[PDB]
């Protein structure tokens, strides 16, 4: 969308003591509150999906709050995995869930200041449920989560099967060690949609976003991008409608007639978010 920097932007070293290893972390600082940002189902080593398609970083400097984007995690889910991935030789278990929720946070508290409570956790696509599901569970942290064209329903009919067969194609991950069979109650655990009661006892604040397949000048004109935002809009729409049915009152529903599985949408949600982060966060 546009790169950034001139900004204060710092490359950490967390070490994670469940995973047996140091995760890289891209941090721009600016208050005590933070917006965690999520990164796709293609996560990179290197640098957060975010800052390599977005100009994220300059778009929240100095909003009074402070800018979070772990980086790796391919195809995780930010989950805490049964074990490690039994398929393409990963020699430890993903615990993205408990680097995130206790070990991270932790160190950036101590180090740095930041708040571990009343942060943002705004995901997309792969990690729109993810952000959905830490709020439901930590809502000390997460008073605020948002979910950019997330797959609100994991758990539902085919979609444990199309994600194992998306989590195989991005790194040939296993959905089987992730969350055991469909069968297994990791599944309905992490379905954002089955843990909307969590949300509406919470009152989390919940920004829920997903185009219809039509793109717009901002490009991500392709099939997949067509497909996937058309395919997923259902589940969002149904999660929408469940949200009200059980009592949600603290949501933002954006389901404009546009919108492709790409990352220039996704950005422009970010943008449109901040003041609504700025005014939940910082009173
Ligand atoms: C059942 C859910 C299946 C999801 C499959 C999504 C395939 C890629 S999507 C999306 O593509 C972008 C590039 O276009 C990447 O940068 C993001 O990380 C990724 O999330
Ligand atoms: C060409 C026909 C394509 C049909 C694609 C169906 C994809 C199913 S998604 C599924 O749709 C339900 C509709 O009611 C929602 O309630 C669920 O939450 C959501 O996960």
């Amino acid at each position: 969308m546009f790169s950034r920097p001139g900004l204060p932007v710092e490359y950490l070293q967390v070490p994670s003591a469940s995973m047996g290893r140091d995760i890289k972390v891209q941090f721009q600082g600016g208050g005590p509150h933070a917006v965690y940002l999520l990164d796709g189902l293609r996560a990179q080593d290197d640098y957060n999906g975010w800052d390599i398609n977005t100009p994220a970083f300059e778009e929240y400097y100095q909003s009074g709050l402070s800018v979070i984007m772990p980086v790796g995690g391919q195809s995780s889910f930010y989950t805490d995995w049964y074990q490690p991935s039994q398929s393409n030789g990963q020699n430890y278990t993903y615990k993205w869930e408990t680097f995130l929720t206790r070990e991270m946070p932790a160190w950036l508290q101590a180090n740095k200041g930041v708040s571990p409570t009343g942060n943002a956790a705004v995901g997309l696509s792969m990690s729109g449920g993810s952000a959905l599901i830490l709020a439901a569970y930590y809502p000390q942290q997460f008073p605020y989560a948002a979910s950019l064209s997330g797959f609100l329903n994991p758990s539902e009919g085919w979609w444990p099967t199309l994600i194992g067969l998306a989590m195989n194609d991005s790194g040939g991950y296993n959905a089987n060690s992730m969350w055991g069979p469909s069968s297994d109650p990791a599944w309905k655990r992490n379905d954002p949609m089955v843990q909307i009661p969590r949300l509406v006892a919470n009152n989390t604040r919940i920004w829920v976003y997903c185009g219809n397949g039509t793109p717009s000048d901002l490009g991500g004109d392709n099939i997949p991008a067509k497909f996937l935002e058309g395919l997923t809009l259902r589940t969002n729409q149904t999660f929408r409608d469940t949200y009200a049915a059980d009592g949600g009152r603290n949501g933002v529903f954006n389901f404009p007639p546009n919108g492709t599985h790409s990352w220039p949408y996704w950005n422009e949600q970010l943008v449109a978010m901040k003041a609504d982060i700025q005014h939940v966060l910082n009173g």
